[PDB]
């Protein structure tokens, strides 16, 4: 055949095949289609997290939820999302989530293979391998004279004699054999019970395939890193069986990891202690120790694996963060299922078409088709979607409640590394035009640090220092239903372009279905004419933790809503 | 003649006048009688600014007490002092003091001069001037054949048709020829009386010969510069007469002036505060704004003339600063009177002699005389000269009693030109490893501020403040009988050398008396084994100025006892 450009030869032209076949009509409905198409799949997705995310809240402590057990729950809306993603993948991937003990109606992996095999057929053509193909040119043979899924099983049971072995001498499949063995083995596969029955072949080959990731995706390296730090475990893949996905997260992404057995690398810390490590790497340092001392160094986030049987040995209330960390995960889950992506909250965001009238003629001239003037723009209109109290206070729940505000701020403020110097220096020598008081200076910098010292309150924590930071008022104070951040307005999707040029579009390996793709498609994001809102935008704390004359926790609230302002204005739009 | 050099080949020798003339012994007892006298005359001195002083400071207020009138209660004193530093100068000086019409005995100037003349040749032959010599030439002629000073007065009467017009005719002279005249047309001259009749001439003179000593002596600068800052005026000639020295010396020393007539010079501050600022020139900086709103900007130091009947108009009690200067003034002349240079408390300075028993041998050889080995050592014991509470305590009183210490200190720190660019510095920019936090700033650098001026006491002034800084304890609190500083020990005078040249030593004119000077000798003196010691080394204050957790008040005392401490090991012994 012909590869990618002896290809566009042939396939366009004057009167060719593209051209011929790809209209000026059609070009502007699939380029409607595709932002259309884009914001129901956005809107699907923030609504599959948000209806199982309230099925994950709502759960009672105790009783066991797996992750698949609440897909079955939001199953239809994985089909609407997956027949949006790609037409015809619908049935697929609600038959898929249902392949598993923890589903409701169990369903083999037969079912789920005859049914939509045309699907997978283009699931697997657009894996990047290529070798797949090899593989892919018996499937039309295999699926030849088959009514049922039954006589699918049959024939595969028949041809096993042949398939194994080759699976077997492929280094490549080496060591996938036991995998197609049961594949051939038990009439009553399932997808997900396979994979959390061969724990580690599939960590494995997810391994295999991050690192490749990492080495091809050096911008993403931090998602890629945490993942491979998740899946470095095979109870990992714990989660695709009879699980509890508000606890397995929980164990997985905040708590220590021990995975090594040469002395002990129980140090590792957690999943998220390590990606904010890796994304505060240097941005900020002074405050870093504030991390450190409760960011760090919390159960919630950091459980601190064996160390809980340790002292204790006697299980108290609260040494048992296991339990505590759940419920404020499963707190957080509550409020970011029914109150922020909720079906009510995300039904105020409408996307408007604003001139879908222009036609989009097409120029073909030898090889060659261009888009005479593509010009088409949506309004996204954020209606008031209400961020509410909830959302960020659940993350400041996940923060300690230790009282102990005081040493925790001398050490940030006075006890640094920069603070220490200039009181050295200014206790040796310094304070410019007096010179000879020098015995007055441990009376200066003492009662700078004694008044700052004295503000703080004794019986706030950090939880309410962020609080009286980011809410204003004080946390007991505030009410959950107010809207921490309302989003209105609209911004603009605006894509554009002029003598754009259309080319074929092909798969990752060799099919017969084919798409058009218009290159060079000016897609302005027009963001402006939105406004992030802080609603408590004042003071309103009666008890704030840094009050009285040195106020800090009013300046630190004023400094949190300049820089959400700032951060409004070039961040976004 | 011989000029000064050719004198010294037939005056020393082996055999020669200066050597036959001039004994061991001698030399001895003539060197321990120089230290001798020299501590006499300092004794003397002292108790006379301490025996007029008393009668300054107990004059009560509205009857004037010249500076002569007080001369004559401690008129001897001067003999004893003038008969300790030179031979036979006792008579003329208790004379001369008496040749006032303030004086209690008045005597004329023609009893001055014949009773004393062989005083007043030997004081008019050491006068630096040589052609003085011309006029001496004539004095033995003059005083030939007379027995009274009736005789005197007769003959110069006789010899006046000859001296006036010699006067006049010499430039030099010439702006003296009234002078000299009525020494020749009344029989009740006075000097003093003249002193202060002619005003005019004599600050003319007065103002010459400070020039001329400011050409020759810069290392004294500021006192000749004071000392004509003051001869400027002609009434400063009336402390020679019938006024008030309490008074006089303040509106001299302590007052304004306007010594000019072109439009206004009133700005020319007081001596004080000139000769403050001279001395103060550059060595504080920062503090010399507080020099400028409590030093310079006080009617005690700087009376301001000329603007007291300006904004009244009625004559307050406050306003009237020329009498509650003229008490502050009659307060520390009380205290240093009788409290600090009384007899009782000079009476603990003893000077005692240590060796006094090595002959100094004397070696002639040619045209030398050297002698041998010169050790004499004098030990003076300082006792316990308790420095009282009021020799300090009163130039405390003279300081500003305004309670706006706030402001001053406000100013004197926060509102200076080191602090502000700080301010500003951390204001745009700063704060390292904060870097995003600039609203804080506004909210530190106010604190910071705040609780050192809220510190300050709203009822305390400078004087409270300067107080707790020397005193420790409040003023009012202190008593006037402790003593600041109490001197106790010993200091050694060690004069000392070998093979110490000894040649004759002349009158500034041509004489025929002569001495004797011993050049190179090592004047020692060991300071060491003195005790300046601060009896009040602890704060006992109760009321504080700046009393708090940011103590400054006790601050400041430690620093001034620290840098007193360190004064009295390097400026002292």
């Amino acid at each position: 055949g012909v590869d990618v450009f002896e290809a566009q030869k042939n396939l366009v032209g004057k009167g060719k095949y593209l051209n011929t076949h790809v209209k000026a009509e059609d070009v502007k409905k699939d380029v409607n289609a595709n932002i259309k198409n884009q914001f129901d799949i956005a809107k699907i997705i923030a609504e599959l997290m948000g209806k199982a995310l309230k099925e994950f809240g709502n759960q009672q402590e105790g009783q066991p939820l797996s992750f698949l057990k609440v897909m079955d729950k939001v199953k239809e809306d994985f089909e609407k999302l997956f027949n949006l993603v790609r037409p015809g993948l619908g049935k697929f991937v609600k038959d898929l989530i249902q392949s598993s003990s923890q589903a409701e109606n169990k369903i083999t992996v037969y079912k789920l293979i005859f049914d939509n095999k045309k699907t997978i057929l283009n699931l697997l053509k657009e894996l990047s391998i290529p070798e797949l193909n090899s593989s892919l040119g018996l499937v039309d043979v295999l699926f030849d004279g088959i009514t049922d899924s039954d006589g699918l099983y049959e024939r595969l049971q028949s041809f096993k004699d042949l398939i194994v072995p080759a699976v077997k001498t492929n280094e490549k499949t080496a060591a996938l054999s036991p995998l197609i063995e049961e594949l051939l083995t038990q009439k009553d596969t399932y997808v997900f019970d396979l994979i959390q029955k061969h724990k580690g072949i599939l960590t494995n080959l997810l391994k295999n395939f991050l690192a490749d990731f990492q080495k091809s995706t050096p911008f993403m390296a931090d998602q890629v890193a945490i993942f491979t730090e998740l899946f470095d475990n095979e109870g990992a893949f714990d989660l695709f069986g009879e699980a509890d996905f508000v606890d397995k997260i929980a164990e997985l992404f905040l708590t220590k990891r021990t995975v090594k057995n040469g002395e002990k690398i129980e140090t590792k810390d957690s999943l998220l202690v390590t990606s904010l490590k890796s994304l505060l790497g240097e941005k900020v340092a002074a405050l870093g120790d504030l991390l450190d001392s409760y960011i760090f160094k919390n159960e919630l986030l950091n459980r601190s694996v064996e160390v809980a049987k340790a002292e204790a040995k006697d299980t108290k209330g609260a040494t048992d963060y296991k339990k505590e960390q759940a419920k404020a995960l499963k707190k957080l889950f509550k409020h970011i299922g029914e109150n922020t992506l909720s079906k009510t909250n995300l039904d105020k965001i409408t996307l408007k078409e604003v001139k879908n009238t222009e036609n989009v003629e097409l120029e073909e001239t030898e090889t060659t088709l261009k888009v005479k003037k593509l010009d088409v723009e949506y309004k996204v209109e954020l209606g008031n979607f209400e961020i509410k109290n909830g959302l960020i206070k659940a993350m400041l729940e996940f923060l300690p409640d230790t009282k102990d505000l005081e040493t925790t701020l001398d050490k940030l403020l006075f006890k640094g590394e920069s603070y220490k110097a200039m009181k050295d220096k200014y206790i040796k020598e310094g304070f410019p035009g007096y010179g000879w008081a020098k015995g007055v200076v441990p009376g200066a910098f003492e009662s700078i640090e004694n008044t700052f010292k004295s503000a703080i309150d004794k019986t706030k924590s950090i939880r309410d220092l962020f609080g009286d930071m980011l809410f204003g008022n004080d946390l007991s104070s505030v009410k959950e239903t107010d809207s921490f951040i309302t989003l209105g307005g609209s911004f603009d999707i605006k894509y554009g372009g002029e003598n754009l040029n259309v080319l074929p579009a092909y798969y990752s390996l060799i099919n017969s279905e084919i798409g058009y793709q218009i290159i060079g498609v000016d897609t302005t994001i027009d963001a402006t004419k939105v406004k992030v809102e802080l609603k408590n935008k004042e003071y309103k704390g009666k008890s704030p933790a840094i009050n009285g004359q040195v106020k800090l926790s009013q300046s630190f609230f004023n400094v949190w809503t300049n820089m959400f302002d700032s951060i409004t204005k070039q961040i976004f739009q």
